């Protein structure tokens, strides 16, 4: 069990949009309550999926409703994090862990350019 992030690097504008590709195998059927995926950004949960329970962990979280796992990915098996409106505190490295059968996880920075 290995997970692939095709792109390794990120680099988007301020109040723009990124989807950060995430991918698992699936053989066959996906079974939703085998799947954990967590994001993570430097010792900081951004999202996570556990057996069907998505938590934003929106208790003061800097990600509290800009965060999102489209489910239309999640099934093609892409664990793709969506951030929106997306601000400079944003940048750093990102983490995608995943969970299916085994485990694995991926390193993925993002770059934030600023307006002038």
């Amino acid at each position: 069990f290995t997970i692939t992030a095709p792109k390794d690097l990120y680099v988007v504008e301020y109040g723009s949009n990124v989807t950060m590709e995430c991918r698992f195998p699936v053989e066959r059927e996906l079974d939703l309550l085998a799947l954990v995926v967590y994001w993570e950004k430097e010792d900081e949960q951004v999202i996570q999926f556990v057996a069907g329970e998505e938590d934003l962990k929106p208790q003061h979280s800097n990600f509290r409703g800009r965060a999102s796992l489209p489910k239309d990915q999640l099934l093609k098996g892409n664990a793709a994090l969506q951030i929106t409106d997306v601000k400079l505190q944003d940048a750093g490295v990102y983490c995608c862990i995943i969970s299916y059968g085994g485990a694995d996880y991926k390193r993925i920075t993002l770059k934030v350019n600023a307006p002038y």
